[PDB]
């Protein structure tokens, strides 16, 4: 490999690459207390392992606004001795409110009834055995979400008037998504059958459709999915909603509209196959030029050219298109062309093909499918979790395969930035997953979320079994959003690559194999 001292890193631009190499120093204990002093301002994304690792060296004291400093010297026993500003600041915390004695909640409720009746409602609510039931009786919507955030355990029936107020609050999106996907708060869930589709849109409308289906309310479901179809920004999400309109009410205009979609996704591909519509046009990228001056193995060069491409006018893109129109830079070319045709055309490149042409055509397609979604084939790709290269191996996994299993001499996790190694480790890991899971959809779930996650999901008696709307409904209820989306996208990619390799499979065969018989 190649190493970077903290001093060389401090001279590179802030980026995930620089963060990755700082994290490597921290995990090998190579950052002194002295080196760590100014280090916060050299970190692009100060979240997760790099933060908990830096704070083992230089602990951070949780920020308190100097205006309110004196407000945090009071406790539940002395809050009545604080000025009215301090009293109102401390009451932002429901935990603080829960900690007060009931007589001091009655006193502060009276004090704030006039200018802050939100605080009065929460104080008087915690003087009852069911704060949620009190807040719901007041139809205090801000209080409702502050309570939900304090504890997910509150559950109560909500009437038509109250549930139709919830969508107007910022918190409604996450609330509806989490309780429907996690199958928690059954009374909240049942209550959301009465939300007017007029009052919701986009993701929330869609999840309220999935909710209606779980109660076999097919009419309410169609209406939610239709509103989702009308309001969603991305054609891919519209297609998903229109598919549900079709599956529930079987109007052949919905399926026609879906078969004619400019988005390539499992729903449009399926609709095309049901209507004997031809397979969509795939762009053909074949640059004659061999190489250029750019190092595809320099993670720092990628992070920098990535930013330039994001922030380029039409004029600079046409200059970048020409520079990067080579076989060695094909994945960057495809990325520039995607931005330059304003995301209208279908690019499914097959770079470093020599490394996979000896595997059977089905395996080539799964590898390419995963690589396209993982990295867009960028060899030095780095995730916010520092998953590495074209196939986005987490370090623990790259090291387990490289060191324990393959005993590669002088193995370093940065070998995942080499196409040869990424494709090779991809094949090796896919043999592990495919031997246990079979379906390329299940393999996709396990590649992104893990075989543990996937085994526990498939073992549930309500996931990927026989039913009216299966396996489509199961694909909407995969409990980890990243994995739910990853499966749909990789499956679409798999169908396309199998077509380009003259090893076509019908997506309807894939869907039949998802139901465990
Ligand atoms: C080269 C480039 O910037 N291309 C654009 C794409 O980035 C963009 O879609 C997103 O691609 C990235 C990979 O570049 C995807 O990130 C990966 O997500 C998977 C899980 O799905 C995760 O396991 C990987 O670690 C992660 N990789 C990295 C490097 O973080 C991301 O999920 C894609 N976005 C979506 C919505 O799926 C496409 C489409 O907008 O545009 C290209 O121009
Ligand atoms: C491509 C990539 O890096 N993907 C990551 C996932 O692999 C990872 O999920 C976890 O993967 C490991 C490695 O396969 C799983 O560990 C295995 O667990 C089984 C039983 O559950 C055990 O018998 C195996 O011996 C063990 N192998 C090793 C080498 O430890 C682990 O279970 C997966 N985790 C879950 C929650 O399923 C995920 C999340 O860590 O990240 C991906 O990026």
């Amino acid at each position: 490999h190649m190493q970077y001292s903290i001093e060389k890193l401090k001279k590179e631009e802030n980026s995930l690459a620089k963060d990755y190499y700082i994290y490597r120093l921290l995990e090998k204990n190579k950052i002194s207390k002295k080196d760590a002093q100014d280090l916060n301002s050299h970190i692009f994304r100060y979240i997760g392992k790099i933060k908990s690792e830096l704070e083992k060296i230089i602990p951070l004291k949780p920020y308190i606004n100097p205006k309110y400093a004196k407000c945090y010297t009071y406790t539940a026993n002395t809050i009545l001795d604080a000025n009215l500003t301090c009293q109102s600041v401390r009451l932002n915390s429901l935990v603080f409110i829960a900690s007060l004695n009931s007589k001091d909640r009655t006193t502060l409720a009276q004090t704030f009834k006039n200018q802050r009746p939100d605080l009065t409602n929460l104080l008087l609510a915690f003087n009852t055995s069911d704060p949620m039931s009190y807040i719901v009786q007041k139809e205090d919507i801000n209080g409702f979400f502050k309570l939900y955030n304090y504890s997910k355990k509150y559950d109560l029936d909500l009437n038509t008037s109250l549930v139709n107020k919830l969508p107007n609050h910022i918190g409604f999106k996450d609330f509806a998504q989490n309780i429907i996907i996690k199958k928690e708060n059954p009374k909240f869930r049942h209550s959301m059958l009465e939300i007017n589709p007029e009052n919701v849109s986009e993701d929330s409308a869609f999840y309220l459709g999935v909710n209606a289906l779980t109660y076999d309310k097919t009419e309410l479901a169609y209406d939610f999915f239709k509103k989702a179809a009308q309001s969603f920004k991305s054609q891919s999400n519209k297609d998903n909603a229109i598919f549900w309109m079709w599956l529930i009410k079987n109007n052949e205009e919905d399926l026609k509209t879906l078969s004619q979609s400019s988005s390539l996704n499992i729903y449009s591909l399926y609709a095309k196959e049901l209507t004997n519509t031809p397979f969509p046009k795939i762009e053909s990228l074949n640059p004659s030029k061999k190489k250029n001056n750019f190092n595809m193995q320099d993670p720092f060069a990628w992070q920098k050219i990535n930013k330039q491409i994001r922030d380029a006018n039409a004029s600079q893109l046409d200059v970048l298109a020409k520079e990067f129109d080579t076989q060695e830079t094909l994945p960057i070319y495809a990325y520039i062309l995607e931005r330059k045709n304003n995301f209208k055309k279908h690019y499914f490149i097959m770079p470093y093909y020599d490394n996979i042409k000896d595997y059977n055509k089905t395996r080539q397609a799964l590898i390419l499918a995963i690589a396209r979604q993982e990295s867009r084939f960028i060899p030095t790709a780095i995730s916010v979790s520092y998953a590495l290269g074209m196939m986005q191996f987490m370090p623990f996994l790259a090291n387990h395969i490289g060191e324990k299993e393959l005993k590669i001499p002088n193995f370093d996790q940065d070998f995942m930035f080499k196409p040869e190694i990424a494709y090779y480790f991809g094949n090796y890991h896919l043999n592990y997953l495919e031997s246990r899971l079979k379906s390329p959809l299940f393999v996709a779930y396990a590649y992104n979320g893990g075989i543990g996650f996937t085994n526990r999901m498939l073992a549930r008696n309500d996931m990927f079994k026989t039913g009216k709307f299966e396996p489509f409904l199961s694909m909407e209820l995969v409990p980890y959003q990243e994995s739910r989306i990853y499966g749909k996208k990789v499956l679409a990619n798999y169908i396309v690559y199998r077509h380009l390799l003259n090893d076509s499979i019908k997506i309807s065969d894939i869907f039949e194999n998802l139901i465990q018989n």
